[PDB]
């Protein structure tokens, strides 16, 4: 109930709302069906438009008029934007020339630099070039401020999911905005994009920015704006909330536009009918600046042009039905669209068996334009899978394509769609900063938009709450206010063993072909004692941030952290130089398995589980291919090397270690390999303590891994050898899936050279994410900045083209 019958008079787009009954007047009232009877009168004024004219200069105000152009509107605040260019021969903003802004240069009583977070739905990464002859404002802010090629998204690619990790830091599975659409099955209720109830605050998680500013004493604008409020009027409203007096007027405010995302939907990303709109998104940033200008403000507010998403080509005609594949299909609910999510139209329907839809689904037409998927077998790097709104069976839908249930859902209108994988460069979208806190004139790399809450809380002064951001990694867009963090401290320190243990204390039913000189007998020593490891451990050892038992094992050829409680390795750390050489396993070596002396029997794995699990088998981390000479290539057969693997999966890994590793010191000139093991069968994207671990090798306590990691890191100038680097570094990574099939690979009968590197692509991650889900921390001896690292951990290595 909404008593309607109260004023707006003097309380026209209110920042405090107020409590129902009583009739409000914030700039969601409309939303709520709830603004007082004179609202459209008193806040919504159009008469005379959005400009002065030469004729309206000094008039008399008349309250009725849109905005001024009287010679008190600037004390007031309610100038039309053009004003002081039509009446006072001022230039418009677009048209000075670019000066650095060394400072804030803002009205006495400013306490901090204002940011106002300018937001444009569906504004796709091309267009800052594509576009840039009919968008001279935002190509002022671009070229003068900072700015990336791309800024990548959240998946799934769409609205809210990505608006609210803006302002959050956090990923959708933590936020819990996972779509554009969700069943709650705790709440038993739906969220949509219409609608009321995605307006109840159960929905919505972690602290958006307005929160964390508030709670800090820092005050807000209203984010949210109702469709049916004009942009001019947006744009005009937060001119007058920066006209406020100190004790009242806000810090932090948000613009939004429903366009380029409105009509890139019914023509395309680029129809020809989307230079206009394109046009008008100009125009707005246009009175914005100008608007500034006047109120002396250009120089002393930070303004972050920003968008959700981007937008790709998708026609009716690319939809697959799901009705093609199934028998069963009105015993499911499908969310439909750029991806897919499937659960039981009915809970109590007990026949329901989703190994059997993901087995209908799996690789059944030549040309599939989707993949299934159970949600914890996603790509990592997706972080798509921990909250209960996310359904157990996902679908990936190629870019181009529409996935739906029948073709009755989709009997066309639209042109343009996005919400797929958001490594894919039609999704992408824009950064620019501009103002004294950002830097002058300045290009940065592409970067992810979960990082940006933390530096919108550096723009302001405040202390983010938790977040998904690597705070310090955008350190390089800002003048000042970077945030100047130290490396974590190590929680657990090493034990360094020496041989301790005599060969026939061993009793692991594993055999070698190996009873095979006082030169190589002191040689052979100082490579166990660590005479090569500052070839393998090119940026110190990775520190262990959680409490644990663990070993380090020198070796010739390769360096690893040993975990007693694991029994394997938690990283092994390796160096291929561009002029290694692969070798074979030598025959008298193929099922050798030696003990190591340096660690007792009751911590070390056995062959005769492996022997006995019909369904596992092993491998290596350090590749016994890339062994440095015929003595070395025993090491690689240490017990302490080998760590649990799918036959289906050793096919993934042997091509990795024999031809993609010297292929990737052939390209880079040099690699540092860091391998290891990754548990994470709770699918939270953090690693797994003892206690979780759902799979043993039978017979034993060897865990088996989810996920085997692999950092491949070298010089960013590749004219210099990856072992003698003195500038910045290059990295890429993978988490790859540790899965008794290749069913996800629909080519994998082939030769593996026509399969396995498009499957680890998929696979690409961040460092970051692999600390994450192993608690270690890499790269803590380099003679780099921790800022640069910061970044380098964030980098993800996309594979697509520019
Ligand atoms: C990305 O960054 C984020 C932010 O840092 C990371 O997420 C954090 O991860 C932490 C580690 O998992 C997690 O810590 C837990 O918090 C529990 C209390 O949580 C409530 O309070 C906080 C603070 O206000 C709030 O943030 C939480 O909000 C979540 O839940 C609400 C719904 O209630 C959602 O609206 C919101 O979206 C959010 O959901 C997300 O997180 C939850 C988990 O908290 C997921 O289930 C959801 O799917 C979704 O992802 C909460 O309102 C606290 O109770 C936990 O403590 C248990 O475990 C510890 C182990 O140390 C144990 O010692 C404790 O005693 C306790 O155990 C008992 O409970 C167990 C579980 O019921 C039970 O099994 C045991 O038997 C014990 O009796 C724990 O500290 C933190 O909440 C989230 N925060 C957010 C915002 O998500 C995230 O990890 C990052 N991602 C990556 C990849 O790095
Ligand atoms: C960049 C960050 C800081 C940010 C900006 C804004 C900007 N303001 C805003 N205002 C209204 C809408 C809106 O209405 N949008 C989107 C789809 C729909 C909903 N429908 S509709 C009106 O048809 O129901 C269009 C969207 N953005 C909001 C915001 O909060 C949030 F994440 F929760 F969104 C965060
Ligand atoms: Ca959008
Ligand atoms: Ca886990
Ligand atoms: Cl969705
Ligand atoms: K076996
Ligand atoms: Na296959
Ligand atoms: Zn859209």
């Amino acid at each position: 109930w909404t008593a309607t019958s109260g004023s707006c008079k003097g309380r026209c787009f209110e920042l405090q709302e107020v409590g129902p009954p009583d009739c409000r007047c914030d700039n969601l009232c409309k939303s709520y069906s709830s603004c007082c009877h004179d609202f459209d009168e008193l806040c919504l004024k159009t008469a005379r438009g959005w400009e002065c004219t030469k004729d309206r200069c000094g008039e008399v105000r008349n309250e009725e008029n849109a905005c001024h152009c009287s010679e008190d509107c600037l004390s007031r605040g309610d100038c039309c934007t053009n004003y002081q260019v039509v009446c006072k021969g001022e230039s418009h903003w677009v048209d000075d020339d670019c000066e650095e802004i060394k400072v804030p240069e803002c009205p006495a009583g400013f306490v901090r630099p204002p940011l106002i977070i300018f937001s444009v739905d569906g504004f796709r990464a091309s267009y800052m070039k594509k576009g840039s002859k009919v968008m001279p404002n935002i190509e002022k802010l671009r070229s003068c401020g900072t700015h990336a090629p791309y800024m990548r998204p959240v998946y799934p690619t769409k609205t809210f999911p990505n608006l609210y990790t803006l302002a959050t830091g956090l990923y959708p599975e933590s936020h819990g905005i996972v779509g554009n659409s969700m069943y709650d099955p705790v709440f038993d209720a739906s969220f949509h994009l219409r609608g009321r109830e995605k307006f109840n605050h159960r929905w919505w998680g972690g602290q958006p920015l307005w929160i964390t500013a508030t709670k800090q004493g820092v005050r807000a604008g209203t984010f949210f704006w109702s469709v049916s409020i004009p942009h001019e009027r947006r744009i005009l409203t937060i001119l007058q909330w920066l006209s406020l007096p100190d004790n009242e007027r806000p810090s932090v405010y948000a613009f939004y536009s429903e366009q380029p995302d409105f009509s890139g939907h019914k023509y395309g990303p680029f129809g020809p009918e989307m230079t206009n709109p394109l046009r008008e998104i100009d125009k707005t940033v246009g009175q914005l600046m100008d608007g500034l200008k006047q109120l002396r403000l250009h120089r002393c507010v930070n303004v972050i042009f920003v968008g959700d998403h981007g937008m790709e080509d998708v026609t009716c005609d690319r939809t697959e039905f799901l009705s093609n594949y199934l028998t069963n299909v009105d015993d499911i609910t499908l969310v439909p669209g750029t991806l897919g999510r499937i659960r039981a139209k009915s809970i109590n329907n007990s026949k329901y068996d989703p190994k059997t839809i993901i087995a209908a689904l799996t690789c059944k037409k030549p040309d599939q334009h989707f993949k299934p998927y159970m949600k914890q077998h996603l790509p990592k790097r997706l972080h798509y899978a921990n909250n209960r709104r996310i359904e157990d069976i996902h679908l990936l839908v190629d870019r181009r394509w529409h996935v739906a249930r029948k073709p009755l859902d989709v009997y066309c209108f639209f042109q343009g769609d996005h919400g797929f994988d958001n490594k894919v460069n039609s999704m992408q979208t824009v950064f620019v900063g501009y103002g004294p806190t950002f830097k002058y004139r300045t290009k940065v790399p592409p970067f992810e938009n979960i990082e940006l809450y933390n530096v919108m809380c550096d723009l302001l002064g405040l202390k983010p709450a938790p977040n998904n951001g690597t705070h310090g990694s955008l350190n390089h867009l800002l003048r000042t206010n970077t945030f100047r963090p130290t490396m974590p401290d190590e929680v657990s320190r090493p034990n360094y063993p020496g041989i301790m243990y005599l060969q026939s204390e061993f009793d692991l039913g594993c055999t070698c072909d190996d009873k095979v000189n006082k030169l190589e007998e002191l040689n052979k020593r100082l490579h166990t004692k660590g005479s090569t490891k500052e070839r393998h451990l090119l940026y110190g050892r990775p520190a262990v941030l959680y409490r644990t038992s663990y070993d380090i094992l020198y070796h010739t050829d390769f360096e690893s952290g040993y975990s007693e409680i694991f029994l394997m390795p938690l990283w092994t750390s390796y160096t291929i130089s561009k002029q290694a050489e692969v070798s074979s396993i030598p025959e008298h070596l193929t099922n050798c398995v030696r003990p190591d002396v340096r660690v007792s029997p009751g911590f070390s794995q056995n062959c005769l589980a492996y022997k006995n699990d019909k369904q596992m088998s092993y491998g290596f981390l350090f590749p016994p291919y890339l062994s440095s000479s015929p003595e070395a290539k025993y090491d690689a057969f240490l017990v302490t090397n080998m760590v649990p693997m799918y036959p289906a999966f050793k096919r993934v890994w042997a091509y990795f270690q024999r031809v993609l590793v010297k292929k990737y010191a052939s390209e880079r000139n040099g690699v540092n390999v860091i391998s290891g093991p990754i548990f994470d069968y709770n699918y939270d994207g953090l690693r797994d303590t003892e206690d979780e671990i759902k799979q043993y090798v039978e017979g034993s306590s060897i865990p088996v891994p989810t996920h085997y990691y692999s950092i491949i890191t070298s010089c960013l100038d590749f004219t210099q050898p990856a072992d003698k680097c003195d500038g910045p570094l290059s990295v890429s990574s993978f988490i790859l899936p540790h899965r008794p099939d290749n069913d996800e690979s629909c080519n994998s009968s082939e030769d593996e050279s026509k399969w396995v590197e498009e499957l680890m692509k998929m696979h690409t991650a961040r460092v970051r994410d692999i600390e994450h889900l192993t608690g270690l921390d890499f790269y803590r001896k380099t003679s780099r900045s921790y800022s640069e690292i910061l970044t380098l951990k964030t980098y993800l290595h996309t594979y697509e083209s520019e």
